[PDB]
């Protein structure tokens, strides 16, 4: 059930230090696996490097909590 | 002729303060118009806000120089 999984993805991403909401999430099933692409909000005053670190942290947190995800790309934008 | 136009796009983007190369460019014709998506390199120590400013500057510079472009999305990544 896809919406239960999308809710978990958003919730997991929001628990990571430096996340200021989920701006966009597209998730699809490839068989029983999820492939997802996400855009997180960050403080516009973070550096590009810090934003990259937050994205990597989100990728790790979300993939760790949701075992069916087999591909997750995380980008950032000011909010 | 597409490659002449791609070269112009890259050259125009590289002339904008804060651009550290063109990491990716995908350009396609929709009729006689170009639709393009680009990723520029930036200083990892720029803020997210500064990176956004550079992207907007690139969009303005490239669209101003290359009149056939009707859609241009510019994102940034550390280099």
């Amino acid at each position: 059930h896809m919406e239960a999984v999308q809710n978990r993805i958003v919730e997991a991403a929001e628990r990571v230090p430096g996340v200021r909401g989920v701006i966009h999430l597209r998730a699809r099933y490839v068989g029983q696996d999820i492939w997802a692409d996400m855009i997180i909000g960050v403080d516009p005053e973070n550096t590009v490097e810090q934003a990259h670190e937050i994205c990597e942290a989100v990728q790790a947190a979300v993939c760790g909590k949701i075992r069916r995800i087999e591909s997750l790309h995380v980008s950032a934008a000011a909010r």
